[PDB]
């Protein structure tokens, strides 16, 4: 029961992936989504500054990732993808992180092509008169100070409960000295009421806002404010019949208000297309629901139930009048609708118990997705007509998945294999953000198609006495895969989203060997790969082959860990070609990275632990990080680099 620092987070079951996100990390996140997943194999993240990265998983980047907070959605609103879903989520306010690898769930939303990420709260189990405070301190190296505060009072009847984080850190420094542009500043908080008038029933209001600002080494502009506002309404009702075992009903709310500028954390690059003070807010108001019946009864398990959602879009800028050097900020003029999404869907997964050693789960759901495109100008001696203005398309996409488990005779072995089919409309940033279609079109919102995966996930677990080992590959098409292309035309850079053919395969693995009863080892591997067919071409912006290896020594109350990374070079490569954040450019180098941690249990209710992350300070950068602005000092294609040594502190408490 000695204490930790995770490193590393293994399958505990086919596909799956659970783990408590309060524990200490050892790359020491940053109070982020992203960062909370680099510890689970398979996941890489683009770096933009000190935090908000955009988790790619497999090599999939964007919406094909489904990220939910207490089972709802929240978007965000920067054309650019700056305030990604994780850059809201601070994931030590939850409890529980899940993670499902593949198209190989239906219950949680349409086209969750890549994997579901589940960030979850759990009620509260009070069964008399009482309280419960948890609640982290975390200091480190340039600045860094971290507060979080979690209490909940409350009876058999009821409870109430606030959670709640300040966050931030000056700009960091690389292996070679350079101060990277970086500083951040993150706040959230939230309150949770719950009803539960029988063991059998719980209804729960939850409300709750945040904001922040991020310093983007990767970017022309930085965040000055990502302003989030939350309300929730769940609904649990049990045992309901001898069949229905579970209703489930739940609605939520989550507005984005951010803004993004050029003199606000910066100043304006003189020799840039910029040059004046600029600034732009746009917000993302979003609205959904869920009801679900769960059905068990002889060897089999029904969930079946319907979503829907809507979201909405705004933008408004500021303007400088040149002559008279007059600043005109963007609160000044009235919001601009420019887009609308809505969702409808009915899902269903039956499960079968066939003996003791085995399981097949089927899933299906079928989707009605449609989009409006409000944009009555666009942008490019100011402005041009919009050819689809107030123009409307839908589309209805089937999606479904089999499962096959299998345990074995002797050993404690799981065998798995999976077929899954998932079908994606397109989103805000594949319609709205490039500023050409595919050729022929007359842009991007009349004519990218929708995207169609078809998946054979695999693998297998050992869940051993003193070894402990999981496998988990995938090989897959997609038809339509979107993708970007980027051009120069000396007017800036600029984007053409089309539609191509692409093969996937890949895969993860992992082991954790008990040595003696006070030292443990484990180590793991991911690999992604990825063909545009349409073109003879690798796909851009896959992460290189990636190891870990750790080493951990348990004494009674405390335990002390090393950990080596080490990444393989990428050579496969799409030059000017990615997403609608980032595009390949160069082949990337290979590095090694080292670092120590340890904890020390102090009583029942304090533990310490602290890290050095970087111990050898290494200059590094990652494959898939922006390329620094030239505004900053950054050349070529020079990507923003990887932070240098770093020390960190922190105490947890629990009563
Ligand atoms: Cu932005």
């Amino acid at each position: 029961l000695a204490p930790s620092v995770v490193t590393g987070v293994a399958q505990s079951s086919p596909l799956t992936i659970v783990t408590n996100p309060k524990e200490p990390r050892q790359p020491v996140p940053a109070s982020d989504g992203a960062d909370y997943l680099k510890t689970i194999p398979g996941f890489a993240v683009i770096r933009n500054g000190g935090s908000n990265g955009d988790p790619v998983l497999r090599g999939m980047f964007g919406s094909r990732l489904n990220i939910l907070t207490n089972g709802g959605m929240m978007l965000g609103a920067c054309p650019n993808r700056m305030d990604a879903p994780t850059s809201y989520i601070s994931p030590e306010t939850y409890d529980k992180l899940t993670v499902i690898k593949g198209p190989q769930t239906v219950l949680w939303g349409p086209g969750a092509s890549a994997g579901t990420i589940l960030f979850e709260r759990e009620p509260e189990r009070f069964g008399e008169l009482g309280s419960r405070v948890n609640a982290s301190l975390l200091a480190g190296s340039n600045g860094r100070f971290d507060k979080v505060l979690d209490a909940a009072a409350g009876n058999r009847l009821g409870y109430l409960r606030f959670t709640g984080n300040h966050a931030q850190s000056d700009d960091y420094e690389d292996g070679a000295g350079n101060t990277v542009p970086s500083r951040w500043k993150k706040w959230n908080g939230d309150v949770a009421v719950g009803w539960t008038p029988d063991e059998d029933t719980l209804i729960e209001l939850t409300a709750g806002k945040g904001d922040g600002e991020a310093r983007y080494a990767g970017r022309g502009m930085d965040g000055s404010q990502f302003k989030r506002e939350s309300l929730g309404l769940r609904f649990v009702k049990s045992n309901v019949s001898d069949v229905l075992e579970k209703v489930e009903a739940q609605v939520y709310y989550n507005y984005a208000d951010h803004i993004h500028d050029n003199f606000r954390l910066r100043t304006p690059d003189p020799s840039s297309m910029m040059p004046m003070p600029m600034a732009s807010q746009v917000d993302r108001r979003t609205l959904g629901g869920r009801l679900a019946a769960t059905w068990r009864w002889d060897d089999f398990k029904l969930v079946t139930g319907v979503d829907a959602m809507r979201n909405e879009h705004r933008a408004r800028g500021s303007k400088y009048d040149m002559m008279t050097d007059y600043y005109t900020d963007a609160d000044q003029f009235p919001w601009s609708k420019d887009a609308v999404f809505h969702n409808y869907g009915a899902f269903g997964e039956l499960t079968w118990f066939a003996a003791e050693r085995d399981r097949l789960i089927g899933g299906l759901r079928l989707d009605r997705a449609s989009v409006k495109d409000y944009r009555q100008t666009l942008k490019s001696g100011h402005a041009m007509a919009n050819p689809t203005a107030n123009d409307t398309r839908a589309d209805t996409l089937p999606s479904g998945f089999v499962r096959y488990e299998h345990d074995l005779a002797d050993s404690p072995t799981t065998l798995y294999a999976g077929l899954g089919h998932a079908e994606r409309f397109p989103d805000y940033w594949e319609l709205f953000s490039p500023k050409r279609g595919p050729n022929g079109s007359v842009n991007a919102f009349d004519k990218i198609k929708p995207e169609k995966t078809t998946q054979l996930d695999f693998g297998l677990q050992y869940n051993g006495d003193k070894l402990q080992a999981w496998a988990s590959g995938y090989v897959g098409v997609v038809q339509d895969f979107i993708l970007f292309s980027y051009r120069e035309g000396m007017m800036g850079s600029s984007t053409q989203a089309t539609n191509v053919d692409a093969r996937i395969m890949g895969g993860e693995l992992g082991a954790s060997y008990q040595l003696t009863g006070n030292w443990k080892t484990d180590a793991s591997l991911a690999y992604a790969w990825g063909k545009n067919s349409s073109d003879d071409r690798a796909l851009p912006q896959i992460p290189p082959l990636e190891a870990r290896f750790g080493l951990t020594y348990e004494e009674g109350d405390w335990s002390a860990g090393s950990l080596w990374r080490v990444v393989a070079p990428q050579n496969r490569i799409a030059r000017d070609q990615g997403n609608v954040v980032g595009k390949d450019f160069d082949k990337s180098a290979g590095f090694g990275v080292f670092s120590l941690n340890g904890a020390y249990r102090v009583t029942r209710n304090v533990k310490l632990s602290a890290g050095v992350d970087n111990l050898f300070d290494k200059d590094y950068t990652e494959h898939l990080n922006k390329a620094g602005d030239a505004g900053f000092g950054f050349s070529a294609n020079e990507t923003v680099p990887e932070p240098g040594r770093t020390f960190w502190t922190k105490v947890d408490f629990s009563f």
